[PDB]
């Protein structure tokens, strides 16, 4: 499977998502993630609402297989559940 992290290297959650995703890579095998930087690529608010839906959260957020997962707590749990039981 593929993962996408829309955060920056230093916006805690961002690093956390990265930590988590990076981790899975060595336990799931079919788990390749991509790093995306909200202030490098060019995202505002509308984008996120269109690509994720966005609750009234800020940054960062996670995407797995292109479907939206949420901000971070969600990815943590969601991952725990669907990837590491």
């Amino acid at each position: 499977m593929q993962t996408v992290i829309f955060g920056r290297s230093g916006c805690p959650y961002c690093v956390r998502a990265k930590d988590l995703a990076e981790k899975l890579s060595n336990e799931r095998d079919d788990f390749q993630y991509q790093y995306v930087d909200i202030r490098a690529e060019g995202i505002t608010k509308e984008d996120l609402q269109q690509k994720a839906g966005k609750p009234v959260e800020t940054v960062p957020q996670i995407f797995v297989d292109q479907q939206h997962i949420g901000g971070y707590t969600d990815f943590a749990a969601w991952v725990k559940e669907n990837l590491d039981a």
